[PDB]
């Protein structure tokens, strides 16, 4: 009869405080934060993670319209990326990337690969309402993703 | 031309050096860390969220092998719990699993969510050689998950 | 002028990555890999071919010091055996040895050529402070050695 | 233009496949290495020196801990001693030391400076869980300490 | 009485089957293998190594008739190169080589490590009729070598 | 009684022996040693680990003069670099040092970080009579520094 699940739930309970607290946003089960600095693709992963979460990713096409409405007049990055092999793109927390459905979230004519000034290729995406790929050494501002058990 | 690809991979290549550095073993496209301190299942976590890790999970067979031997003779928290409701476990990365092999490796008669007298459930999950639900206020080592596209 | 090398070096750079990611231990010039799992004299080589090695070596005699403190407490095959005539020994990598010099590393009183129980002789050696010849189908962990040009 | 910084990173970048490859640990900016063999005081600190480190020291606590628990049911020497004069103690590497801290490190009762069988006074420390004075011709094994600029 | 010797033989002889199974070449002690494909020297090696061998040595000069008769109007990898060091040469597999009878090996004028369009210079040695150092990144075809205790 | 305070003194009487039969000179509790041959920085560092020492700190003012009036008319490395980042300072031993001060021991117009031909910063400092930052490729001489606790 002594239910310590109460202190169980109390923990769960506390850590959505500090999520929503420092502005993380509940979407469908997941944890979105949109920061407000801009810095690179790498630097903006090392955040997520600090975090304990990811540059987010599109398990769907409605959480895309949750982000692309949430960021609508905004360049986001994301956790889309082919740096390993400049053929295959894949996320950076771990969802495998239905590449077939993937279509349509790519901006009219890309990814492209542009060769930039300071001798980059696009290894990086981003959002304004689609995605395209990007030098990953520009400054832009992100979101991370998190799962959590709660509803 | 002028291909800062040297530049892009040495970024990459120092990434590891500190993984390896801090005694992360690779295994099959991640990087694993089998602590040298015991804590709870949840602080076991937020080490694992702290570096841009999670609690391993096991997409195949092979992989809990590679645990078995690393952790053999000793019980190592992993990334499955069955918390939010006691019925349905998940894994905290995101990996979706049950048959999805999910078998076998629990115990003989495993889970067993035991009733402890201080005074909990069981909802969390280590290893020894085969998976056991345990109360997760435990304070056991753990082993830490984190994925790359570095081979 | 346009000096790729870097590229090079940024191969040879990567390979003891891999290497060492994967606990592969380096000693004077070579590199050697200390097994987690036990197994036959033979499945043991064909591991250490796969990985580009073969069953560890004795060109020198502190050489043994770091295998036996290494393995300490520790069965370990090696790649020593006198198979194809049972007089003659000889190593699997193409070390032509020198029993002059391979003396004192046997027992007081090795080898034996012990007869066990099943229809075996023994061919293949072993360390755990000083060489032992031993049934080659008998499952010990083992050591394999790898050579490269980097220091 | 043309940076060889790259070489630069390159050169430091290969400094420390070299440490971590003969089993040099990264810790908090620091590497250290905890031997295979057991030696004297002095022939320790011979061995820190000729691979450009020193015995040990600790300038925190959490640094303790991290020694400590790599070894946990372990005697390892470090850089302290009180040899020059029998009461003020300092450290090898140069570190200034002396804190109203530098206190409950050492034992219930320690510093004793017991007198040995074979003539000999205590001038070096050790650790187990705490340290400990010793005979300095004592044979432990023992832990160096290295300073980078790399993290 | 229990004589697993036929079982001992009948695995070398199985083994055996494989290799000339797949167009493995006898010859004084060692197994060649004369590959269909090309590719660079590094992407040959990790084949070798793959196959549990090394790029062709020459420990005698008849071995060496044997590859230029049997690749006669072909040029060849083997496991020479000057990577490490632009003067030294070495052998992949370990073989020291005097670099005295390694003359008349090499072409009337070689080695020359000649700076090629891309900016690379001669660091691996091919076959023709007689060695020639050339730039590793060049895609030819290569001999492997396996040793055996099998006559 | 029988006290082995003579031989544990003779050892240290014997350290010192060697040093200054190799040339080490003593000055206010340190061994300086001022090479004969001009190497790089690095090669130069590893120099001094090799002898148990770093390229020589300033603690104090008064030991720039020992050093200066026993290299003036000469250049020579000390363990001084801006390595990691351009910015900070920090001496290779782990010496902090008083910013505040180490001013005044720099040029009328140093550090300036001048771009070399060969396309270097200037990431290493030698003195002549006051510091300078200079080209760590660059062979200069150096001069070392070891602790003691010996007076
Ligand atoms: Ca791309
Ligand atoms: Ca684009
Ligand atoms: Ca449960
Ligand atoms: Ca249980
Ligand atoms: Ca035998
Ligand atoms: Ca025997
Ligand atoms: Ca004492
Ligand atoms: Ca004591
Ligand atoms: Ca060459
Ligand atoms: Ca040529
Ligand atoms: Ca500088
Ligand atoms: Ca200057």
């Amino acid at each position: 009869e002594a239910v310590a699940a109460q202190k169980q739930e109390q923990k769960t309970q506390n850590q959505v405080l500090q999520l929503i607290a420092q502005n993380w946003k509940y979407f469908n089960g997941n944890f979105y934060y949109f920061s407000r600095d801009k810095k690179p693709w790498r630097e903006a992963e090392k955040f997520c993670t600090s975090q304990g979460a990811h540059l987010a990713s599109v398990t769907s096409q409605e959480e895309q319209a949750f982000l692309v409405q949430t960021t609508s007049s905004g360049d986001h990055w994301i956790g889309l990326t082919d740096q390993g092999t400049e053929g295959i793109w894949r996320w950076v927390d771990g969802t495998p990337f239905n590449n077939a459905q993937s279509k349509g979230f790519w901006g009219k004519n890309q990814p492209d690969n542009w060769r930039h000034r300071n001798g980059e290729r696009e290894d990086c995406v981003h959002v304004r309402q689609q995605w395209n790929d990007m030098a990953c050494g520009s400054s832009y501002p992100w979101v991370c993703k998190k799962s959590t058990g709660w509803s």
